[PDB]
C-alpha cells in the first residue's frame, strides 16, 4: 500500500544535474543512470543495455534500451541523453569535484539507441560514476529552461520508478509509483515525506505510527533513541556493516596542527574505544585510518596509532612542547597549546564527542577551545579554511577512494583545505590524478599506496570511527535491504505489509 516516513527538510526542486538543495535520496528516485551500481563494486546494464569500448579506453559507445519513457511520456533518446550531458557540461566547473565531468569531450547521439562518449584520456572511473545520483542523470529535455538546467529546470521529470507530486504544502514531499515504468514495479504505491525539522519530533512520530520506516545514518533520529529502540521488540533496527569513515580533519596550515609532531600526538590522544562506548551507545567501529582496509586499495597494513596517552606527551616533548611547573597546558617559545575544534553545535553527538575529545587531549596537555555553531556556519568554515580541527566524514560507496581523493584537488572544500601546509601537497594532488588515469593496476595500486600512505605518515586526519547504514522500522515490515550507493534509499525493494 502506502508508506510515511520523515526527512529534515525538502526534497529541494530535484534538478537532477545540481546539489544542494536538492537531497540526493530523492534524485535516485526520480532519475535514472546508464549504469547502476552494485555491492561488489560492479555496474549492471540499466538505462544503456550494452556498451562497446575503443582499444583507446578513450571512446564508448553504448547502446541505449529502446522502450523507455520519461514520467511524461516522451521518448528517452540518445538524443535525450546526449543533451543531458551537454546541459550538464555548461555548468562544468562546479562538477571539478568529480574527474568524469572534467574528463567527457564530447558525447554524441549517433542513433536513436547509439550514444558515443569519448574521453580526454582513459579515465578508469567511468561506469561507477555514470552510476552516482547526480549529476549524469535524465531529466527529459523539454524541462530545460533555456536549454540549460544550470539556472533551474521546469518540472522534475525522469524515467525512474517514483514521481515527485506537484507541491500543495511546503510541510509534504510525496511520491507516487511510476505507473508507466519501464522496468520493475515497486509494490509500494504512494511515498508520504513529513518534513519534520526537528530530531525528537521525527522518534515521537515513529513511536506514534505515524512513520513506517526511517532509512539514514546523519542524525535521523536522535542516537540515544536508536540504541533504546534496537532494545524494544515494538520496533525493528538495523545498522548495516559500516561505510564511511568519521574523522577530524587537522588544518596543517594553522597553528599549531602545522606541526607534525602535533598532529601525531594528537592522532595517540583519544581514547576512541571509550568515546564510542560513551557518546555513541556503541554503535560504530573505532577507526585506526582515514579509510577502512575494506575499502578498494586501501588495504595497505598502515601502522595505527592506539591510544596511548604517555607516547603522546614524549612527542610533544620532543617538539618543545613543555609542561609550565604545575600548569596542565604545554607551551612552546611561551605559547599555549591551543586548538580550536569547530562543530555543529545542534548536532547533540558532534558536541558529546567534542567534549571527551577536548577532555582527552587536557590529558596530553593540549588545550581544546570548543566551537559550536549552526550547520551553515560549519560548511563556511570548512570551505574557508577556517579550522583548526573539525569533524569531516567520507562518502562511502562508489565514491571511496577515487572520488573522495578526486575532490581533495578542489579549492573550496574542507580536504583541500586541511592538507594546505603540506611541503608534500602538489606531490599528492599530482599522484590523485594520475592514478584516476591510470590503466595497470601495479600503478594504479601503488599510486593509492603513497597517497593514503603520506595522509596517514603526514597525520592530516584524526581517523575516530567507521559508521554504518542505519535503520528504524516497523516490525511488520520486516528485513530491510541496503541499497549499494550509501546515499540512496531501497524504497523499491520494499514489500507492503
Ligand atoms: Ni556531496
Amino acid at each position: 500500500d502506502e508508506i510515511t516516513t520523515a526527512w529534515p527538510v525538502n526534497v529541494g526542486p530535484l534538478n537532477p544535474h545540481l546539489y544542494t538543495p536538492n537531497q540526493m535520496f530523492a534524485q535516485s528516485m526520480v532519475y535514472e543512470p546508464l549504469v547502476k551500481y552494485q555491492a561488489d563494486g560492479s555496474v549492471i546494464p540499466w538505462l544503456a543495455k550494452s556498451w562497446t569500448h575503443s582499444e583507446d579506453g578513450k571512446t564508448w559507445t553504448f547502446t541505449l534500451r529502446d522502450d523507455v519513457k520519461f514520467s511524461n511520456g516522451e521518448p528517452f533518446d540518445a538524443e535525450a541523453a546526449a543533451e543531458n550531458f551537454r546541459a550538464v557540461l555548461d555548468n562544468r566547473q562546479r562538477h571539478a569535484w568529480l574527474e568524469l565531468a572534467n574528463q567527457i569531450v564530447d558525447v554524441k547521439a549517433l542513433s536513436k539507441t547509439e550514444l558515443q562518449i569519448t574521453l580526454k584520456s582513459a579515465y578508469y572511473p567511468f561506469l561507477q560514476e555514470l552510476a552516482l545520483p547526480r549529476p549524469f542523470r535524465f531529466i527529459a529535455p523539454s524541462q530545460f529552461k533555456n536549454h540549460e538546467t544550470m539556472n533551474g529546470i521546469k518540472a522534475p521529470i525522469g524515467t525512474g520508478p517514483w514521481i515527485l507530486q506537484e507541491s500543495k504544502l511546503n510541510q509534504y514531499d510525496v511520491f507516487v509509483r511510476n505507473e508507466n515504468y519501464w522496468g520493475e514495479k515497486p509494490a509500494i504505491k504512494k511515498i508520504t515525506f513529513n518534513v519534520i525539522p526537528d530530531p525528537t519530533t521525527r522518534a515521537v512520530a515513529f513511536e506514534t505510527g505515524d512513520i513506517d520506516l526511517l532509512y539514514g545514518n546523519e542524525g535521523l533520529l536522535p542516537l540515544d533513541t536508536f540504541a533504546r529502540f534496537s532494545q524494544n521488540p515494538a520496533y525493528h533496527t538495523q545498522l548495516s556493516q559500516p561505510i564511511e569513515t568519521v574523522m577530524l580533519a587537522l588544518n596543517t596550515a594553522k597553528a599549531p596542527t602545522n606541526e607534525l609532531a602535533v598532529r601525531e600526538a594528537l592522532n595517540y590522544a583519544v581514547n576512541k574505544k571509550s568515546l564510542i562506548d560513551n557518546a555513541l551507545y556503541g554503535t560504530q567501529q573505532v577507526a585506526d585510518t582515514l579509510f577502512a582496509p575494506s575499502v578498494p586499495y586501501a588495504n595497505l597494513g598502515l601502522k595505527p596509532s592506539q591510544y596511548d596517552p604517555q607516547k603522546a606527551k614524549a612527542l610533544l616533548e620532543k617538539a618543545g612542547w613543555t609542561l609550565p611547573a604545575g600548569k596542565d597546558i604545554r607551551e612552546k617559545n611561551g605559547q599555549p597549546l591551543r586548538i580550536e575544534l569547530s562543530f555543529i553545535g545542534t548536532d547533540a553527538l558532534s558536541k558529546s564527542m567534542a567534549e571527551i575529545i577536548r577532555a582527552d587531549m587536557r590529558q596530553i596537555g593540549a588545550d581544546v577551545s570548543l566551537i559550536g555553531e549552526e550547520e551553515s556556519s560549519i560548511y563556511a568554515r570548512q570551505r574557508d579554511g577556517r579550522f583548526g580541527m573539525i569533524f569531516h566524514r567520507t562518502w562511502g560507496a562508489p565514491y571511496d577512494p577515487h572520488a573522495f581523493l578526486s575532490s581533495m584537488r578542489v579549492p573550496s572544500h574542507a580536504d583541500f583545505q586541511a592538507q594546505q601546509g603540506l611541503a608534500d601537497k602538489p606531490l599528492i594532488d599530482k599522484e590523485i590524478g594520475e592514478v584516476l588515469a591510470t590503466h595497470d593496476e601495479t600503478q594504479r595500486q601503488a599510486l593509492y599506496r603513497d597517497i593514503l600512505t603520506r595522509l596517514h605518515d603526514e597525520a592530516v586526519y584524526l581517523p575516530i570511527s567507521y559508521i554504518s547504514m542505519m535503520v528504524v522500522s516497523k516490525p511488520e515490515l520486516g528485513n530491510i535491504p541496503y541499497a549499494p550507493i550509501a546515499t540512496e534509499i531501497p524504497f523499491e525493494q520494499i514489500k507492503p505489509v
